């Protein structure tokens, strides 16, 4: 659905336009439109803050709809190995 | 069945193509065609992700017909000797 579906979203949903709206602030930099260390440091933090809510967000999808055959154990490693690449 | 099979398979059944066409990559090795260290660490981890794969793909083949006798710590034990070879 729509409504229930974005209902039972919840935060998790608006994580990624909450991401999108950090990564355009990271773009104009905030204080300084600058990069190096702290900048790249930062950027992989909300990266794996994207993983994370992106995690919750396929955990309601087969939680609500049906279970299927996803076995959140493969999932939750290829987030693993994503934040190691 | 095939359909029923193939529906129930979902992407475990394709990882072996997905590997074959990896093997044939490798077989081009991309950007150049070159091998030496780098080429067998990649090689060994492409087949052990086949070996993953087919680990879930043996393990619904015993759930979706009839569990029998094949007791899936003998399996997982025959994978990991054939990842130490
Ligand atoms: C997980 C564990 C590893 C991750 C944590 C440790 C690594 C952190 C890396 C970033 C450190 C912050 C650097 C900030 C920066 O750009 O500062 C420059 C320092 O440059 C430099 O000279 C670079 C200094 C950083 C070298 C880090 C070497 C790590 C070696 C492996 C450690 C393993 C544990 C400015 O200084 P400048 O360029 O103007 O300076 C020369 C004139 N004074
Ligand atoms: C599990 C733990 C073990 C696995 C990880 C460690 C081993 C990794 C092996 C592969 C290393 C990458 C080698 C790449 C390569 O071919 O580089 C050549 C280096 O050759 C060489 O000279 C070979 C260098 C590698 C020697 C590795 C010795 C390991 C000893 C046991 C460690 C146990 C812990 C090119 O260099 P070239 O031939 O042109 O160089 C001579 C002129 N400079």
């Amino acid at each position: 659905e729509l409504f229930t579906n974005n209902a039972l979203n919840l935060v998790i949903i608006f994580g990624s336009c909450a991401a999108l709206i950090l990564m355009s602030f990271w773009f104009r930099r905030g204080n300084r439109k600058r990069k190096g260390f702290l900048f790249h440091a930062v950027q992989f933090l909300i990266y794996t803050i994207i993983i994370s809510a992106v995690g919750s967000i396929i955990n309601y999808v087969i939680e609500n709809y049906k279970l299927k055959f996803i076995t959140p154990g493969v999932i939750d490693f290829i987030c693993t190995s994503l934040i190691a690449v």
